């Protein structure tokens, strides 16, 4: 008997293919109005998402009004028909420990919220009218404009934003690629206004002639069923209407004959060098079962003994490379093969790109190889059998933007799973990598001054020349060159993927299973998650990593050419989902191994091996010393609010060795006295470390033995003493103090300011105060501070927490100087005492229950769990229940509590206030709305040494 | 014309740079005396030295000469009340000592100027008419007997009364001098003696006006100080007492040829070679003794200890002449001992016959006699003027030995060469007349006696005649040699002349990234003379344990290297010190202007350069092993002061932690070490004396050189020069901590009371408060209730806080000493509430006087000043408005301060204890207050973590 068709719904669809472990629950159809639609029920999630993407975005700009697709994403967060509030969705959201963002690309514009999950009905009710009802009130999109902007300004002065718009702007001028996507105050204000244009009108014309539900992809994960799944996404997006629009292409390549065979010379903000080849390739999406792409990008991006970069390393050219397709639109994609220059390489630009042609060459003649997709093949099979289960915001957002893309029943594999094998295509790509075809950048400061060209948006320096013939033809004749091999079977591909099975004395926290002199080990068998990977993590202590500038230079020099020795190594495991970090602390050194469990033991006893028997190669000293030096002149160039977070940060430790020290005392550093560090630095330590994973109590003991036995035996190490174990403390500031600390930024035009009210050492009690204060000022301070007063972009209030302190702090990136920031963040704080006054008792558990669920939202892979106990450890509080101890205490709370501690800690008027503020300066700077409160005069700091000095320091919190 | 003046004698003869005046005189009761007339100085004095000592003890009560000191200070038939005389004294900016030796006692005092007469007065009773009363004379036993028990596990003392128990046991010299509370109460009590009798009995007979010598120090006129000691002494009874001689000497013939092999207390080895010698005073002008003392114990090339030292046998080495009594002398040779000279001590000695060998065989030497009467000329014209209380306590003792014209220049100017008197005694120093003893725990197990009075177990035995003829046939040595006559005897003693724009306090005349320099020129003292000081700052000193050995052991092998070539400059006026630091290092070198720059070269260029000898290297690290363990036998009250230092900084390495690391010290390590070390630096030092200004920069300019040169030195970052912090204490706090000294039988407190950070206000609160209870204290917790003989109470001083300090060292367990104590905290609150407001400005007066006495010599000066400088504070004026503030205070401010800072029920007290208990001990009065349940420190690391850190001070300008 034939099934009864509800009308709003064409279809439904067949099984949609999940991994196996994957134990959420799926669904996908497709509305009556053509919307696509994936529903996911995971009965045991905290949180419920929900995520929408319309197929269109930047490239359908007007052309006279360059930036409406994203002035139009933010002017939906702000009002609908149905929710006239302002700020209705963030608030709703907020107050459910919620959360939201979206994003306009070229051809998608992406929204996606999570929330508690029992409120995604009220939450994707409120979301919904996004598409059915906007209001773009005027008052509002006269606010708003200026969000953009500064959006705009923060990437001005950045790198990365400047050479992606100059890509842009030197095809075709006659292509929407062209465009400029971000949008500012000149084209979405004051251009329109002298043209006459109505923004208001022509939002309304866009979201009417595009926002249609053809162009639509939906995803919704809660715990509800999947037919109540279902009846709720029919219920809210039934309506959007179909005007069936045709979905954009892009069939023309926006570089054409004129613009291959270019050079283009590209002046950098910050000290890089780097060198960008790029050719138009054929829309590869279509081939997603091949992948013919990634097979050419995994050999030329190769770092492998055997590989291109391990050649251009060896000749001091080049550092790292960078190889594979890169996207463009529906219709037109590149093939890229950026490297990064030494001062050398800067000389032999000719040299590396025939290089680059030799290898290209090589695979030519080899041919296409199944047994490397068969690799590729398998790979991608075990990461997709194993993959970690994702935070839901991202998944919801990810899925909804490539339902476009593939059947319904593939959306969750296609991106994984390879199927076919295509020498065809492989070869069809490949004929397209040649002389005749490519574009060459080069970005460094020696074109300072030798630029004749200003890119309009950013203003980028640049100038455009042919690439010669004879050098065209002399690349076009790359015969053979022998150091090229292509890769050999990769070893490091795990074959045991068995789940040990929980010992009978295993632990719902991590157990201290060895506690000597030399190493403190934590260990905790995996019993939530049930793949076969475990994560290693090792802290270093030593005494000498961080005495003086000049050592703490030593400490990072060598970790980096250590991991640059075993990179060729260490490459086969990366792909082979074995990773590795080693970076140096301000106590010692840091290293992590996370991935499969399998060949771990391996790659482990390399790293350590290495370390502690390291023979450093003085051509390789060289080059990573130069790069450093620059490394550290570059942070000139961050932005003003992350300026003003470093600044804070030296101001409040104890110890903390300034880029400008540190830049100073890296030119003693000789490669004899970096010889000599080594050994030192490794005589004494004491190793902390935690291992969590598909590992047994015993692998673990021997794994942690493995490495105390490797450095005894090669570096001699003894244990430290444990009087030498000794933390940084955090700077007590007086109460009623207010210090002040100005500095500017050379680069950016907009300033920063972080302020800081400390408030007291970390306990149950206190943590529990800031934080739950925190969560009523969220939003409101959020929807005051930019979206009401459009102080910036950048606009952030929280927790701060470090060495055992902790504070609340506001964090600004702006037109306007610190002082007027300061007036205003004031101005909002006194609001607040009458807000919480004014709230009701129902009110006050709602915000008590938002951060509950935050805090008690439990992780979904074992690297979240890992880091949630590795910061206990760290911190040395080794506080593993802690969730548990401070959300039953958060449950007891009044809002006369909350009153009491606010207006003893942080009303201006109170009696402990203890407030520091960092003020960075704009580049160009000089040293109605409610009231702000008067401010007493405040300390200037002149010099962070006699500032701390001056002052008492705090303990360290105890331990658990 | 004066009745009561026997003689009134001619000019004293003084040092031309001696503005003092002096007047000497003997009384017609026989009583010698020498009066000294200075109107600047701030404090007056006097010193009264009897010829009578331990050797005159009954010989039924072993000791009585020392107990009877004591009670001279318990009260006369005119100042009765016990302690008025230490009373008078502390209320009036003074303080008094007194010592008994075998010959002497000496008794002396310092007081402020405007009071000479009121303590001379009160001092002239203990001569006149002492009370020795009974209840004061059993308590005062107790305070002697510990005194003698702070010494009984001491290894200079046994030694001291090892020789005397193997001399002639009827000889006077074998007696125990000390006394203890068995010999000078438990045995008289049981054998019947009054011991009070015995005590009035000794004082009648032998405190007779004619063996009595009295100088006097004051602002007075000659003529008013000659009445005033007229009027106070010549009432002194004078009955014609002969003065003890001993013309026997204490080592008799049996008694010769002696070896004697001792166990000590802390692990040392050492060598003493002795000789009995005739009584060579009576040939002071020419001082054969001391001629022949500074040559077999010179340390220069050719010498004894050079040859010693090269054969890894011995480190240092003492030679000359020791003093006996009237009758005998002794002259001594002692080396300490390597592992190796230990085994070898036939040859060391061996060593010595041959040196003394060559001095007969070259016979005596004119032209050395000549160039020592010169270095002593010019020493004694240049001699640093001498702080009152201890130059009227030295005038008094030597006046019985030369006539008053010429007291002053007698043990400083030698007058002709008596070659046959140099024969004479070295005559007497022949392997047939010698004594031996070897000092190592080696014997441990190995000795079949012990002495009576300190339990010391040794051995004694027969050197064999074999070993006697041995060094009889002494060969010449022609590593042996004559010292080379002294190139850094100083010339030029030209005074420079006041530079036009000179200041009064030291002037930072340099600050780069590298050197902080801070000039004075000399604008007081106008002797040829400068100070050198120098902070070397660097991050590795202090490091880690290693590295901390490393900085030490650098030094040490350093300053061995050293040695020989600076031996004649020490002796040529010009000396410096040279050690590490928890910062890094200090330098130090005084004396003689003349030729300071040639030395300050060479040290500078020594460190920047050192080449390490192994074999010295070992000697040196083995014993820096031993003396770290050696700590073990410290007296406990330096343990209290020891921990409660490694618990009140921030970083503070502790001897087991050295002790361990030592092991993994080696030549190679070591050598690495240096240049890393002196690879970065920061200088601050002070210039102090006969230099101008451009001399300064010149030698500080000479010391960055030398190190930019040969250890290619590069400045400190201003962020590196940070300084430990003190651990702050909670508000209401009680911490305890506790440990054992496995040595001695006695305990030992420190109890710190952490007021505030160092500021005007709180400094003056805590000196003036301190002043206050100075004396209560130690009346009530040492002459009263007899809890030790170590009784302190005072400012505690460490990285820019401060406290108020209690010190003991008893019998009785530390938490006894605790509540006593607090006991006596209780009653100082009282007696402030009833103190009238003159007694409180007395004790603010006191205070004014001591606080601004100023300094009297170069080096005193200069010390106060780099207090100022290593403290970081700059404060050079800081007495006058120190002082000026503490004029102001009232009795109402010291009252709430010590309401709020230091009561039992303080809301802001602070209060810290370091217990350290006895070997064996185990873990009406006026009432102690109830006291909270202390915390228990069992961690340091964990106690430090768990408080605050203070700030530091802010410099002044
Ligand atoms: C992630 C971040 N939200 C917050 O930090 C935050 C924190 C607490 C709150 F209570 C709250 F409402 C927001 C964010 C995302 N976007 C924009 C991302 C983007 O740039 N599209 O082009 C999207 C956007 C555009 C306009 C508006 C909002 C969000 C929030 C309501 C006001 C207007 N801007 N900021
Ligand atoms: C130098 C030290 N004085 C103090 O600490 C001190 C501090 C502040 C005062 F107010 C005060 F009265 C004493 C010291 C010297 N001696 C003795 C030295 C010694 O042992 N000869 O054989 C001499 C001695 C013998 C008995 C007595 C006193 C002094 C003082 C009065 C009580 C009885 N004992 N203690
Ligand atoms: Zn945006
Ligand atoms: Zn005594």
């Amino acid at each position: 008997g034939i099934p009864m068709n509800n009308p709003a719904i064409k279809r439904i669809g067949n099984h949609i293919t999940k991994s196996p472990e994957d134990k959420r629950e799926y669904r996908g159809l497709e509305l009556a109005n053509g919307i696509k639609v994936l529903l996911i029920s995971d009965p045991t999630t905290d949180k419920s998402s929900a995520a929408l993407d319309v197929h269109i975005g930047s490239l359908s700009d007007p052309p006279n009004i360059a930036g409406l697709s994203h002035f139009l994403e933010h002017m939906l967060f702000l009002g609908t028909k149905k929710y006239p509030k302002e700020n209705e969705y963030s608030q709703f959201l907020s107050e459910h420990a919620g959360s939201s963002n979206a994003f306009t690309s070229g051809e998608h514009t992406n929204y996606y919220f999570d929330v508690s999950h029992e409120h995604l009905e009220g939450a994707l009710d409120r979301f919904a009218q996004f598409f059915l009802s906007p209001l773009f009130d005027e008052s509002a999109k006269d606010r708003e404009v200026n969000a953009v902007d500064s959006e705009h300004e923060k990437n001005v002065m950045n790198d990365a934003w400047r050479l992606f718009q100059l890509e842009k702007a030197t095809g075709n001028p006659k292509h929407p690629f062209s465009k400029f996507g971000t949008g500012n105050k000149y084209t979405l204000e004051t251009r329109p206004n002298q043209e006459g244009i109505d923004v208001r009108q022509e939002l309304l014309k866009f979201h009417s002639a595009y926002y249609s539900s053809n162009l639509m992809a939906v995803v919704v994960l809660g715990r509800e069923s999947l037919d109540d799944l279902t009846n709720l996404v029919v219920k809210l997006f039934s309506e959007v209407e179909n005007k069936n629009v045709p979905l954009p292409e892009f069939p023309e390549h926006p570089f054409q004959e004129e613009h291959l065979k270019q050079l283009y010379k590209i002046v950098p903000i910050k000290d890089i060098r780097n060198l960008y080849v790029t050719f138009p390739i054929p829309d590869l999406q279509k081939y997603y079962k091949s992948n013919p792409g990634h097979y050419l990008g995994h050999l030329i991006g190769h770092e492998g003994p055997g590989s291109l970069l391990s050649e251009l390393k060896s000749k001091g050219w080049v550092n790292t490379l960078v190889g594979g397709q890169k996207e463009g639109a529906r219709g037109f994609m590149f093939f890229i093969i950026n490297v990064d220059l030494t001062e050398e390489g800067l000389l032999h630009v000719e040299d590396i790109i025939l290089h680059m042609f030799q290898y290209i060459q090589k695979l030519r003649a080899e041919g296409p190889q199944e047994w490397v997709f068969q690799e590729l093949k398998d790979l991608n099979a075990v990461a997709f059998r194993f993959k970690d289960k994702e935070r839901p915001r991202g998944y919801t957002s990810k899925i909804a933007g490539i339902l476009h893309y593939y059947p319904l029943e593939e959306v969750l594999t296609a991106e994984y799973l390879l199927e076919e094998f295509r020498p065809d295509l492989i070869e069809m790509v490949l004929d397209k990598l040649r002389p005749e075809n490519v574009r060459v950048a080069i970005v460094s400061k020696s074109f300072e001054g030798k630029t004749d060209r200003t890119e309009e948006w950013y203003g980028t320096q640049y100038k455009q020349e042919a690439i010669p013939d004879e050098v065209i033809k002399k690349w076009q004749n790359a015969d053979l060159n022998g150091k090229f091999k292509l890769p050999t079977k990769n070893e490091f591909i795990p074959t045991n993927f068995e789940i040990l099975p929980l010992e009978k004395e295993a632990t719902p926290y991590p157990a201290l299973i060895k506690d000597t002199a030399m190493s403190k080990l934590w260990f905790k068998q995996d019993d939530k998650f049930f793949l076969p990977k475990a994560n290693l993590n090792f802290e270093f202590f030593s005494p000498f990593a961080y005495v003086d500038p000049l050592h703490s230079n030593m400490a990072y020099l060598y970790l980096e050419l250590l991991k640059d020795s075993l990179n060729e190594y260490a490459y086969a495991a990366e792909l082979a989902g074995l990773s590795y970090d080693l970076q140096n602390t301000i106590y010692g050194m840091y290293l992590s191994v996370k991935g499969y469990n399998d060949k771990q033991p391996i790659l482990l006893k390399k790293i350590i091996e290495k370390m502690a028997t390291f023979e450093i190669d003085e051509k390789r000293f060289e080059i990573i010393k130069e790069a450093y030096m620059r490394s550290l002149n570059n942070f000139r160039a961050e932005q003003p609010h992350q300026h003003a977070m470093y600044y804070l940060r030296l101001l409040m430790t104890e110890v903390a060795w300034t880029k400008d020290e540190l830049k100073e005392a890296l030119d003693d550093v000789t490669l004899p006295r970096l010889k000599a560090f080594i050994p030192q630095l490794l005589s004494r330590l004491h190793i902390e470390a935690l291992l969590h994973g598909n590992i047994t109590k015993q692998a673990a003991l021997g794994i942690m033995q493995m490495v105390e036995d490797t450095l005894i035996e090669h570096a001699h190490t003894k244990p430290l003493l444990p009087s030498q174990l000794v933390r940084y403390r955090e700077v007590q500031l007086p109460d009623r103090g207010w210090f002040v600390y100005q500095q500017r930024n050379e680069v950016h035009n907009n300033s920063g300011i972080e302020i800081y009210y400390q408030t007291d050492m970390q306990s149950t009690s206190e943590n529990m105060f800031l934080e739950l204060f925190a969560q009523i000022i969220s939003e409101p301070a959020f929807n005051t501070l930019r979206t009401k007063e459009q102080l910036g972009y950048i606009v952030f209030s929280g927790p701060r927490r470090a060495n055992g302190i902790q504070g609340l702090r506001f964090i600004i990136q702006s037109e306007k100087p610190p002082h007027y920031l300061e007036s205003r963040v004031e101005a909002f704080l006194i609001t607040m005492e009458k807000s919480i006054e004014d709230m009701t008792e129902e009110a006050f558990q709602k915000h008590i229950q938002a951060l509950a669920i935050r805090r008690l939202d439990k992780p979904k892979k074992l690297s979240a769990e890992s880091a949630k106990y590795w910061g206990e450890i760290i911190s040395q509080q080794y506080n593993f229940d802690r969730d548990n101890t401070e959300v039953a205490y958060l449950k007891t709370l009044t809002k006369e509590d909350i009153i009491k501690f606010y207006k003893e800690m942080l009303a201006v008027d109170a009696p402990r206030r203890h407030k520091v503020s960092v003020h960075v300066l704009a580049r160009e700077m000089d040293s109605n709305l409610s009231q702000a409160p008067a401010l007493p005069q405040p300390e200037v700091i002149q010099n962070m040494t006699e500032f701390k000095r001056g002052l008492p320091l705090f303990p360290l919190v105890k331990p658990h």
